[PDB]
């Protein structure tokens, strides 16, 4: 497991201030350097290689909120690695999972979020994995 | 599942001709465009963004054969994505797994190899994955 991400450069994209604020607060308690944005256009100019992870809100109906992740893949396709994309939603049913895959999200968090679901995901995403067989 | 990788740009690095030859043959039957090399120095100059996957042999004792994967991570750290690294070994016990992780290998194949273990790995590596929670 992995309990703290002290120094983790992460970005939060959420149109809602409270949600954005809460999310930043949790990440800060875990030791993250959190940059926040509240619009897609803003997310695209701010997101840099500095950011190891981008948590984005996807609670709008359909895939309106997933487009930004595609736009984000386009951008880093400059020298540095594209950041890991994590979606923030009210569900994780097939609906959501399907969308994240086709749209490039690497992980998904169920809302409201807690240190608990945040650690697990950041741990999985950040920790070494090898597909044996 | 995923049965054919027609058009898959892959590279094979193996000092042994037969092993290198066999591996290329299997990948060609699956539809891959296989480039092969037989030395580390050679692997480093040939490996390009063209290559979506690099299968490398790691049967030397210790981690002598894993170094090339580190050297490969260094290189793409230019614009294009680093290729997925797959190790070819005679075992998959903890010994191997530990090494692949610390050295950046994304997957590992047990030798001798077969279309079977090749498909599974390429499928997992290549197919969309999302860490929900």
């Amino acid at each position: 497991h992995m309990s703290n991400f002290t120094g983790l450069k992460v970005l939060v994209m959420d149109e809602n201030g409270v949600s954005r604020m809460v999310t930043k607060g949790l990440l800060v308690h875990l030791g993250c350097e959190v940059t926040t944005v509240s619009s897609n256009e803003e997310c695209l100019r701010v997101v840099s290689h500095e950011h190891k992870v981008v948590f984005m809100d996807v609670c709008m109906p359909g895939v309106e909120n997933y487009q930004i992740a595609l736009r984000i893949h386009e951008k880093f396709t400059q020298r540095h690695q594209r950041p890991l994309l994590v979606a923030l939603s009210g569900n994780t049913d097939k609906s959501t999972k399907e969308k994240c895959m086709s749209f490039g999200l690497d992980g998904v968090l169920l809302k409201p979020v807690s240190l608990d679901n945040i650690r697990d995901v950041l741990s999985d995403l950040l920790e070494p994995r090898v597909l044996y067989e």
